[PDB]
């Protein structure tokens, strides 16, 4: 899929429906032509002064006056570098970058990979660029590695992995933001002369006011046709989305990661690896977008052994921090599994190993809440090694422990997996709720210094590296109460993590690029049947006590069990995700799913406000099969495909007012005969 | 005036106009209350983490998660930073800055001014925060300065000039962009979360992309009411104008030097000073602001010389053709040059060799010279602690050699032509060099003086380019007989346009294809008014143009340039009829007019 | 106020705020001139000066006109051409009133003036007057227009419109007041193309039932606090149409009146026609002064005397009791519910003896009672069976003619009989049914044209008898619909019936209609004091059941009658009502009234939607002088009135959250010093 022409010295990124053109200027630089729908191939694109080209990977210090994307220091003090193409080859399947998360390829010709280095002669270091095109998807991914073969001593201030330009300013940017509670709403803006990006300075975890994702779309898209273009990061800590846009009408967008305190530093035989970016391009609609991350991310990125299989129901509980008292546990599990039918019970707090046998000899599953810092009373570190903690001396503190160090990370690892090592624990639960603050190293020189978020963050990914490959038949949640670690990264690692009108409003707004298996969805102490309704939609839980509850809502909850296990394996692991009606711009949401044979359907339909002497309702579905006889249900009658996608499906106000107040909600069940 | 409050820590400063109000917190930090109209005092403004509440100079690194204003390296290679409020004082007047162009009072009853010192114990640094208010206009400036008392290096990677927030994000940012040929063209765009800006990376010309200069206003403020603020930059190197707001509704706009490749070093007993930004508040539209920068410049900027004084007609191509004096007062070849005195590619300022031999140079040799500069910069190196310190180095260069020479001559105008537009430039060359001129003169209007534009007349017919040529300097690049009568007119307007007037914007050529101007004496004697058209239409609807700034007594004559008398308040509201394909397309398209209104 | 300037033959009207300047063309026809700001006279305006294009008041068709026209009348001949000439003016001093419609009123005739001008046809020898009118002090100008027969020649008018106002530009918006029942009067603002935009009412009774008649016209950036804007109002009850119609040459044209669907009056020799009134008001701050001239000017000058200056009594309403016709129960109630609360008024549904008794427990008196209704079984159907409205051959499904003279006579004598014997002081009237087969059994073929306007003029007499005869009985015109709220009815009854879905009707509403007109009323989720909080501003009134409440709800209902009764003097008779912030655009709603002199006022602030880590606010109120210090809050503190302007109120978040879920509110109070 990928070929050289050697004549007009070029390239081409085959596909089904992607095209890829790149080109070897005079200077030595690489330049881009095309990046769309695809292009029969051509012998010959001749036919198609810096600051007026379209470049690959820019760099400050010549004609070109705009933002840059790389930046040097050596040490002479100098930040000017340039540097041309020496070699290429063309590979087959993806290699991996070692030290930080990405894709993989299962068989060899799923994919294929170039592999194109260039050399700089006066501090002699190497630039390694890498593209990478899957068949059967229209999705394209790049990176960058430095390594530095002189003696010269030379410092790295900025280092972004990608970097996309066009020829036209007219589109419409996307982007996901919000504060916790009310996070990933949608916002979009028009382009216009100058700079506009989004960022991260939240240290510990990854964005919790910005998402790791941009996108860039015609002003007529819709969720069913236009052009659109989506760029993702995978990485979990600072980072920074930049779009700008020149007078002369070019536009031109790079991913990173943040250089607000990058300073990273390099020597002979030494090397640099950058985080992977992932590029879609649709030609129908968010809708094909959405779908193909959502494959993508539930096929090729997430842990084997979970791919096919479905999420079991956990059934967590609240209290008031009470004793450690053995017969209430025991008989609670015994009352919520004997009657309600659920598969897994978790225990919070610290409120062991002699427990977690009988609640498995019961019929039932077992998991932890647990939590990786340190406190300055009783932790015993504080006066066993106070070095250990963070904080710069002479600054007064306001604790997370220090994940730079490779000492703490084993401390951790030998004294968890004495926990993890004689008990039948199946679930664990990860939390963290604390910002970085002062992020200092006292482990570590004053040339060094700089270095510590990309260290904490390689630290917490190999931690999990080796407690995963240790023990490879439990399950993860990836955040407990900070909401902030909704990235690519964390599904790689914890296939799962945490997120009524709210609930809504969040999911419709988080389901643009990530599956709808990793959100995690729970009912707590409006009616049940509307909280059930919207949360049937992705992993299903239940915080409730049994004891508060009547014998009516232990039917209906029984009713809600049976209805999800026999549903959720077309909901989690066989659907495509189809959204219908907007939160935004009105009051009504709607979305559906259907089998990737158009065989069964589940529809669902939301209102926020009510509405008194108002319009009747049509409700017009997608994705069905032309030429069908469907079965309609939830009173049944039968209808074609091609009219029930085109005139809807008559709603009946009144009825919706019936079954509440402000949010009422109704489900419809498809069929094939 | 400025009071201190000693019993609640407050200070209020105003000009009876508008009303400031600042607060020492409980950490020594300081805190900002109110910035607006002006308003009344009381004893006891009490009732009105670190990321939430509202600092007027932001460090990142104790809670903050925003883009900071301040960032310092010291040794033990952190970049952690505090300071706190150790004592204060008031002046009279303006001291002023000494190495760098700043704003000058000259009685002492016209500025006060507040100075407030914080103060680092780890690393030994001062820091001092200067106001100033002025009497009878509604500015204030803002700067900073940095002290070293220990012993210990430190460097300075990022250090701004401002940082005022607000409390709501409803508001509608407001640029001047544009490219060679085309430039300062007005643009709007609506606020949202994230960070939108404009900077510049050029070199050594003053933002050749985007004009340091923004501005913030409702979404319905138009140019006769409504609220406005405005900032703009006293500066020549590569800028910065951030626009931050938050989750919580919380902007923060942010001014100053770029931070790209700018890296200083403090060594004991050294100081840094930074540029001066001026912010200005109306309540009435866009021309009240425009009025209060134009006063302002031309009043305690330009030279003292250059000042109650209008400019020379000029012209441009020996003795056989300055036989030719049909008016003309000034040949350019009294007597002007032009020289080129940084490319030989391009010199170094930052050291003072090529200053001394250029000054020496160009002495030997030494009523009207001008100054050319076409290449940007390549290539920032120079002949290893202090290789970030060129482009402020070349900056100060280029300023100091000003400075010497206008020491030196001082009756000789100069000009510049690159778009270094800057407002530093007028403090040392008092007027610079500039149908499609149009629209670039509607932009420029917005916060430079017109004296400060160069016009000139090239070689449609020349009626219409003489008269977009009025408004500014007028210069030159049957017929002859109709020159003659240009200059005249010319001649008898300049000290109304150029010295004594307000300059008011009627119509606007975005949105429309009409433009709109005019003056006005300060007192309601004279005015004079055009009126532009673009493209010529048919079946078009009646004209009838108003006017504004006008007294609403006594009595005018119209003559339409048929003479009528009518009253100021018709003239606001009715307006003066214009008849369509009678007269504008008696001369075709492009078509123009004038008017005058004598008062009694 | 008035000049003319007989050497160029020109009006001019002004008032020290507006200016009106008319000019007699050389054809005998009328050309508009200015309107607008006010002028200072000159001795001449000839400067200022194809029928189609120059802009007259009152437009004809035919004779070069190709814009819709404003009259059209129809002779024997078959012809529908006419023509008019100046011929006479007149001047004098006060308003002189429309006899069969009603209008406003002047009472010192020196707040007022008049101009008469009057315009002849010789084809057909009939004349027709139009009269202008100017209020000092005031900037408002009203006008309409008559019509008289001279010569023997019959003429059948179809076309009759009450004004017509015209500009030059076409740079405004359209703003209107639309809704159906239970969301009635809400605001859409509309731009304006080449075309026809138009809002008209087909209903046959009540009218005003899905588009009040009023209609504004305001520049694009005018808000709350500054710009242009102009106001077109209506007195009429009927079938209206308001049309506005721009050119493509660029010139408005905005006209009022009768919807001439089914309007077919014909003049003989001798006899007359009068038009309905049209009311314009030009403001040069914006939307809050347009509605404080509207305000004062219908609470002054054209309410019924008697009423204009007493606060309206606390009623209290039993709809509730169901339908048992027994007795002492009332008595019961109103001994020791309503007295003991503290209403004054006690208002039954549905004797006279009862009456008497109880007003010795010191209450006044109400009854309900629907009047223009019949049903088949009525002893009035068997003995008059074609006093009906309807057609021969045709179904229906009773309304009950007012065309004819028989019926009002019959009804006014059966309802004075039930008047004179009871104490009654309190009578609300009833309609809930529209028209249909708009036919009259009485009249002839040539009669059977008019019916609709007729009976309007029919139920106007009826009250002007029936008010004439008991000076003393409030009324309120609805019960069911709210479709009669117009000033003619005001004219007549002072006002009328009318949380969320209630705090926008009444914000809506606000725009053209005193807030002592509102009927506002508490019923019984939602707390009761939030209910009150909007109640409150309005009329105020109880409908609930006091048997069935317990003892913290009438320990809390006594305080609001107290506080009610302590503002209610502030809050109808006089002060300025001031609106901050819209439901429109936010999810918030403000507004305050101010006394006449800067003295006191109350304030008041709601929202809709509850929210969680939101953002600071600052409810800042306007309409205040900068002079002294005055605050309460409810502890107090105290400010200046411009601080107060500028800076405003500062509101804790949390503060709204304990006052109650999703509905909060809060109430101010100011003062002197």
């Amino acid at each position: 899929a990928v070929i050289f022409h050697e004549k007009t010295k070029e390239f081409h990124i085959f596909n089904r429906e992607v095209s890829y053109l790149m080109r070897i200027m005079e200077n030595g630089q690489l330049e881009n032509l095309y990046y769309g729908k695809v292009i029969r191939d051509k012998e010959d694109f001749g036919y198609l002064s810096m600051q007026y080209t379209r470049q690959e990977y820019p760099v400050y210090g010549t004609g070109d006056y705009r933002s840059p994307a790389l930046t040097v220091l050596q040490e002479n003090g100098s930040r000017l570098v340039d540097f041309s193409y020496v070699s290429h080859e063309i590979y087959k399947g993806k290699k991996g970058i070692p030290p930080l998360p990405s894709t993989y390829a299962e068989s060899e010709d799923e994919a294929e990979t170039l592999e194109v280095t260039l050399h700089d002669q006066v501090t002699d270091t190497d630039l390694v660029l890498t593209y990478t095109i899957y068949e059967d998807y229209p999705v394209i991914t790049r990176n960058a590695r430095f390594e530095q073969k002189g003696e010269q001593k030379i410092v790295l201030e900025r280092a972004m992995s990608a970097s996309v330009e066009f020829l036209d300013m007219d589109y419409e940017l996307v982007q996901l933001s919000g504060a916790w509670s009310r996070e990933r709403y949608v916002k979009n803006r028009k382009l216009e002369m100058g700079i506009q990006s989004v960022h991260s300075l939240n240290g510990t975890c990854g964005g919790a006011e910005h998402n790791p994702f941009i996108a860039l779309k015609r002003p007529q898209t819709t969720e069913n046709q236009g052009e659109v273009y989506g760029f993702s990061l995978v990485y979990s800590g600072n980072f920074l989305a930049q779009a700008e846009v020149s007078t002369f009408d070019m536009t031109r967008v790079m991913l990173g990661i943040n250089p607000e305190d990058f300073s990273w530093e390099l020597n002979q035989g030494e090397s640099f690896q950058t985080p992977e970016v992932v590029m879609v391009y649709s030609d129908r609609g968010l809708n094909k977008m959405s779908q193909a991350y959502h494959r993508l991310y539930r096929t090729r990125l997430m842990r084997v052994t979970w791919r096919d299989k479905a999420r079991p129901i956990l059934l967590n509980n609240w209290e008031a921090t009470y004793f450690d008292f053995n017969e209430e546990k025991i008989l609670k599990i015994a009352e919520k599994a004997k009657e309600a039918g659920v598969e897994l019970f978790v225990l919070d707090d610290g409120w062991i190993a002699g427990l977690s046998r009988k609640v498995e000899a019961l019929g039932l599953k077992f998991g932890l809440w647990v939590e990786l810092e340190m406190v300055n009373k009783d932790s015993d570190l504080y006066r066993a090694h106070p070095d250990w903690l963070i904080g710069a001396p002479d600054r007064f503190e306001s604790h997370v422990l220090d994940f730079s160090r490779k000492e703490v990370v084993d401390y951790i690892y030998k004294m968890i997996a004495k926990v993890l090592r004689e008990s039948s624990i199946s679930y664990i639960k990860w939390d963290m709720n604390r910002y970085m603050t002062e992020p200092y190293s006292r482990g570590a020189d004053a040339s060094q210094q700089g270095k510590v978020m990309h260290k904490y963050i390689l630290g917490v990914y190999d931690l999990y590296t080796r407690l995963t490959t240790e023990f490879p038949e439990i399950l993860f949640e990836s955040c407990a109460s900070g909401g902030a670690r909704f990235d690519p990264a964390m599904l790689y690692f914890a296939p799962q993590t945490w997120t009524a009108s709210e609930r809504t409003k969040i999911q419709y707004g988080t389901s643009y690029v990530y599956p709808v298996v990793s959100m995690g969805s729970h009912v707590s102490a409006t009616p049940i049947e509307t909280r059930a309704n919207v949360a049937y939609f992705g992993t299903f839980g239940y915080e409730l006590d049994l004891n508060l509850l009547s014998e009516a809502e232990l039917e209906s909850v029984k009713k809600q069990i049976a209805f999800m296990k026999e549903y959720r394996e077309l909901i989690q692991v066989d659907g495509d995700f189809y959204r219908l009606l907007s939160p935004f711009e009105g009051n009504e949401t709607a979305w559906m799913v259907v089998a990737q044979d158009k065989s069964r359907a589940v529809a669902a339909f939301y209102q926020r406000m009510n509405k008194v002497n108002a319009s009747w309702i049509r409700f017009k579905l997608q994705g069905l099969d032309a030429g069908t006889l469907y079965e309609v249900s939830c009173k049944t009658y039968r209808a074609y495909g091609d009219e029930l996608m085109q005139v809807g499906i008559p709603i009946d106000r009144e009825d919706l007012n019936k079954k509440g107040g402000d949010f009422a909600s109704l489900l419809y069940t498809l069929k094939k005969v």
